[PDB]
């Protein structure tokens, strides 16, 4: 069916609360035992939101491996996401450690340090050129290279370096600065003009590690982009782009983290980003 019937179907009959449950009562349910380890109580910024043992980032260091970051791998659309949540005060080594050790070129912020005067996320990167900031934990130091602000969103080149080996790499940080505290934006061409600027950059290609985003908990705002993304994926690969099903590609990405998509408005504000991005994809 193709989707924008089914969207107009399920808008005229009010029945996006009703769909969405229906998803939270079929997603997989797979252990999270090391999340709920003791010695990783302060490595999780909410208490029921923990990545899956089978998919977890592990952390290349003995004492302790883990961090709340689950690797998203969608086959037929040959793209990977790692998910993770805003970085915690003793995070954010942590947090660095990952992006060095999985190659990744890019990091994709969807939520403002302060939103509805409280704190969802730490101050991982730095605010000014001259005033770098040294992970002492995980040995790493980081430099703010450029800044360019637009209306929306805020891209910056940084530059991490590996302390231990003096080797450098250019990450680009791309930040999503205006989506409201409450609900879900209006309109998705914002959230479409965003996409298609991280994938410009070459961030999502095969030949880089895997993306990193984030947003406070990661599923929310983070399971819209990656669900919008490749579900266009498979609009472009196809024969059959109406055989793209939103519904089934939501249930496939929740076998690797719970939870993602968090309200009936997000699950409605992914139809219709797809649908309108649909329009320049063909
Ligand atoms: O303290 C911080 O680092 C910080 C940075 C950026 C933020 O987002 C924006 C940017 C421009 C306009 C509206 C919101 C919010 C907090």
């Amino acid at each position: 069916m193709e989707m924008e019937k089914e969207f107009e179907q399920i808008d005229k009959s009010g029945s996006w609360a009703a769909i969405y449950q229906d998803i939270r009562h079929e997603a997989s349910d797979f252990p999270s035992r090391v999340a709920k380890l003791p010695k990783n109580k302060n490595r999780n910024r909410y208490r029921d939101v923990s990545p899956f043992d089978h998919s977890r980032i592990k952390l290349h260091q003995e004492d302790n491996d883990y961090i709340n970051a689950s690797l998203i791998k969608m086959e037929e659309a040959q793209r990977s996401y790692i998910l993770t949540q805003g970085p915690l005060p003793n995070t954010v080594g942590h947090f660095w450690e990952m992006v060095w050790e999985q190659k990744s070129r890019g990091v994709v912020m969807l939520n403002r340090v302060m939103e509805k005067g409280s704190l969802k996320c730490a101050q991982y990167w730095p605010q000014k050129e001259e005033k770098e900031m040294i992970f002492e934990d995980t040995n790493l130091k980081l430099t703010l290279i450029s800044e360019d602000i637009k209306s929306y969103y805020t891209v910056r080149q940084l530059e991490l370096e590996n302390l231990t080996t003096q080797e450098t790499r250019e990450i680009l940080h791309f930040h999503y600065t205006t989506w409201p505290d409450f609900g879900v934006p209006e309109s998705p061409a914002s959230f479409l003009n965003f996409l298609f600027k991280v994938r410009e950059s070459g961030s999502l290609s095969p030949e880089h590690g895997p993306v990193v985003v984030h947003c406070s908990a990661g599923i929310g705002r983070s399971g819209t982009f990656c669900l919008a993304d490749t579900c266009l994926l498979l609009m472009d690969k196809r024969k059959d782009p109406s055989s793209v099903d939103i519904k089934k590609v939501l249930l496939e990405m929740r076998k690797f983290r719970m939870g993602l998509i968090q309200t009936a408005d997000q699950l409605r504000f992914s139809y219709l980003a797809v649908i309108e991005g649909a329009k320049f994809i063909m």
